[PDB]
């Protein structure tokens, strides 16, 4: 077959800016979303480095509290339930289903891989109406370590019975494409708002770079026989 | 008594000193608090994936990335001004009185930083607090950033100490988690924009302090 596309879910497929109104209300500033998210990602990596694990959603809440304390902003048990509700209910970007349709047409197998723990029905991909584009939905939960620990990717390849060379990781997170590339995967970057390639010496660049999912799908579609 | 290991950047040298740079390039004084987490994130990313670049170099790339993100302009020597204040952060006023007390109470003092060894005068030297510490350790030799377990264990060996004789002192909850995971103690100093993280099973800091003075109070008493 044409090879296997492994999509990150939060922010890559599902719209993180949908959480803006929560930061708008609590902090008076929607842009704090851009502080809370790196802090979330920082702590997940910290737990992973130190042999510790909690579900992504619990880390997310706790980090929300912590960013709250830092900014001198009040938080209630209710602000927490709204974070869970929103985080688990982000809608698909408009460019997604079109692009996944086209990739399905080109003979690509499509798979999701997320930091989120398995939820009960319906999943965030189900509520967003795009779950059935994928043959599998994999999570870091089975690894008990967050991306980009090598074992997440390696156990993903194992489970899919694919070789590194067959796999391409798709994210708007440079840290995620880096992690996958370090294992010999290909890496597809999609430039969702507030993500731009890190240019740094010795650090491999994304193999494929699109300003959106449609553009990224073209380049993957194109290089089937380039 | 014991060895106190001190994180350097933000814990000891004043990080808020970069504010003029951020208002200048971006237009906001708090974008500091987006860049820094991004910086710590990518350093943990490089460590986790077997890659390494000097901390200062990651800081540069991460600044430009935060620039392209906020769609804001940056020059060849906008980048250069960053390098400056980074290696020239002056110490918080509470540093000196707090440390002098600690030496007298019997405590041995070292530093451990993510920053690579610099040309003299080192940021600790220029800040004039270098002569307080018996050793300056860097992760540069490990090619791994905190909180990789090997940074702490390799500090332990190099200092010939056991975990229980060591306390890590940072304003960074991840750094104290990292050190506590290795059986060290962790001393939290609540520098502006840093707060503990209650999350079940994740070790809370052993000693809490709003400034270095209050933390020192906590530590010195903890002998009797």
């Amino acid at each position: 077959r044409s090879g296997i596309l492994v999509f990150d879910v939060n922010e890559t497929l599902l719209d993180l800016t949908s959480l803006s109104p929560l930061f708008e209300r609590v902090f008076g500033d929607a842009k704090v979303l851009r502080e809370w998210f790196p802090e979330l990602i920082l702590y997940s990596q910290t737990l992973t480095l130190t042999g510790l694990y909690r579900p992504f959603g619990e880390i997310a809440a706790a980090v929300f509290e912590m960013v709250a304390a830092n900014h001198q902003a009040k938080v209630t048990p209710d602000d927490i339930a709204e974070l869970k509700t929103r985080l688990t209910s982000m809608p698909a970007y408009p460019d997604v289903a079109p692009a996944l349709t086209r990739l399905q047409d080109a003979g690509f197998r499509l798979v999701t891989l997320t930091n989120s723990a398995p939820s009960p029905a319906p999943s965030p991909l189900e509520k967003a109406g795009i779950a059935s584009f994928f043959e599998a939905h994999l999570t870091v939960h089975s690894s008990q370590r967050f991306k980009p620990h090598p074992s997440v990717y390696d156990s993903t390849a194992e489970t899919l019975g694919a070789k590194p060379e067959e796999l391409c990781m798709i994210a708007c997170h440079i840290w995620n494409t880096i992690g996958a590339q370090a294992r010999g995967w290909r890496g597809g970057f999609v430039a969702r708002p507030h993500n731009t390639p890190l240019t740094l010496a010795e650090v491999p660049q994304p193999d494929f770079i699109g300003r959106d999912m449609g553009e990224l799908a073209d380049q993957l579609i194109a290089s089937l026989t380039a």
